[PDB]
């Protein structure tokens, strides 16, 4: 039992700690995650912003910092993916570990879809195969993800049909999947996410994968008690770590939305500003206000994250029941939900589910409301400007003038519900155009990123390019455009196609 424990279980610990990355390879925690995600996706999503003016001449104004943007790639390929691959190799042919094989595959897709959604082309289907060209196009990576999820759900279903105990996954549960069936439900929900991601570029694939996701007999996540979220084995939530450094402020777009909707999640997510004369208001930091080291930290008294809500021991949310309902709402809106359920029913279930996750009460009154997001007013000192609210849609689903506005409601509410996880939020914003994030006030991208289109991706890792110039060339070829922040990823068509 102990030889097998060291053989299999430790790999699962590294992988699960390495998704919302806070894996300690020997040099500490928190600080890697800060560049992995917090100074990229979490800001670009509109959720969060730092206060330090020393950073305000970098990512916030689209002058992308090479060391920061490479981090998701570097940390994942250095420490996490090779372990997921090893775990695949040692379980795929093991008669008694079909469940661990299934779980490995699901975690591998969970980790790596976040990387392709950041950069585009990645190394995935050809990893460890020593082929001439190691690179998957994003389309090829997505197809490999769907294939891996098929293999996973097959393996776990076989494990159960052969008489494997539901709780045989107990020793590897750091993601709130205590049974084999719950891993399959995780896979089904993740497949639905990926299906909606590809719905604008490849409706045929989206349709077939959504059908598989929503007809699989093990179900999808419907209750917040089953949310996929990381905890255990000494894992600490790195968002709480960065909050402890004083660096996680509310973003202007989420302040606009939550204030205008009079959203009861507002005080759960954030605290009121400490700025004099504004101490009962929620104030969000506008992205792209230029400043540099030596300047005052103009936004230091804006609203901060709620550190009773987000603590070191708080599980790190990855995939929620609420999100799953909003995915079903979109599938219904697109006519590709095999279940007999409407977009409205799913939308309202998503909002109610999100309220319940956070303890915000019942959503019935909110779902009838006519609140509109509020304008951004620059109360801070410095060169910031006021901005008129770009989002005009209400929480009431019936107040849509067309189905594009219905999709906007679904995605905007999904964005509230995915908080604080900036990667899913940012990916969906790029994919759908929603929510309508405030644009950067200053764009120092040297023409590589368009203010109105907004940032589309992160550039490839130059640390990897220096190790492997041929691979960098291959990644660039697979991207089909310039390696900068303005090139659309494969799933980003620039419009919603029904
Ligand atoms: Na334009």
């Amino acid at each position: 039992k102990e030889y097998d424990f060291q053989k299999y279980t430790t790999n699962f610990e590294t992988i699960q700690k390495g998704i919302y990355f806070n894996y300690d390879w020997g040099e500490g925690t928190t600080w890697p995650w800060q560049t992995f995600q917090n100074l990229n996706h979490d800001m670009f999503s509109g959720y969060f912003h730092d206060f330090a003016s020393k950073f305000s001449d970098k990512n916030t104004v689209y002058a992308l910092e090479a060391g920061w943007t490479a981090s998701a790639w570097n940390y994942t390929y250095n420490y996490i993916f090779p372990v997921a691959h090893k775990s695949t190799l040692i379980t795929q042919d093991e008669a008694k570990y079909k469940h661990f094989y299934g779980a490995t595959l699901i975690l591998k897709v969970e980790a790596m879809h976040r990387i392709t959604d950041t950069y585009g082309p990645i190394v995935y289907s050809k990893f460890g195969k020593n082929e001439t060209n190691s690179v998957d196009t994003q389309e090829e990576a997505y197809k490999a993800f769907f294939d891996d999820l098929d293999k996973a759900v097959d393996a776990l279903d076989t494990y159960l049909k052969e008489g494997g105990k539901e709780d045989g996954v107990k020793s590897i549960n750091m993601c709130n999947c205590p049974t084999a069936s719950r891993w399959i439900k995780f896979a089904n929900s993740l497949r639905l996410r990926l299906a909606m991601r590809v719905s604008n570029v490849d409706k045929t694939l989206a349709t077939s994968e959504a059908q598989k996701a929503l007809e699989n007999s093990y179900g999808v996540i419907e209750s917040s008690d089953e949310n996929i979220q990381i905890s255990g084995k000494g894992y600490q939530n790195p968002l709480a770590g960065v909050a402890g450094w004083g660096e996680t402020y509310m973003g202007a777009t989420i302040a606009s939305v939550l204030n205008g909707y009079e959203d009861p999640r507002i005080s759960i997510y954030y605290n009121p500003a400490t700025l004099a004369e504004h101490t009962e208001e929620y104030l969000g930091v506008p992205q792209g206000v230029y400043a540099k080291d030596g300047d005052p930290n103009y936004y230091q008294s804006y609203s901060f994250i709620n550190t009773q809500t987000i603590t070191a021991s708080t599980p790190a949310v990855l995939l929620t029941a609420a999100e799953t309902w909003f995915l079903r709402a979109e599938a219904s809106l697109r006519g590709i939900n095999p279940k007999n359920e409407s977009a409205k029913q799913c939308y309202e279930a998503g909002v109610q589910t999100s309220f319940s996750q956070w303890g915000a009460g019942d959503a019935s009154l909110y779902l009838t409301s006519k609140g509109k997001p509020t304008d951004y007013i620059n109360y801070a000192a410095g060169p910031g400007k006021d901005m008129k609210a770009l989002i005009t849609t209400t929480p009431n689903f019936d107040d849509a003038v067309n189905q594009e506005e219905q999709l906007e409601k679904i995605i905007t509410q999904k964005w509230i519900a995915c908080w604080p996880e900036g990667m899913e939020a940012w990916a969906e914003q790029r994919r759908t155009g929603y929510p309508k994030l405030f644009k950067v006030q200053t764009n120092n991208s040297n023409g590589t990123i368009d203010t109105d289109i907004m940032i589309r991706r992160l550039p490839f890792s130059q640390d990897d390019a220096k190790k492997d110039p041929e691979q960098y060339k291959n990644l660039c070829t697979a991207l089909g455009g310039a390696d900068n922040g303005g090139t659309r990823l494969w799933w980003d068509t620039g419009k919603n196609n029904f």
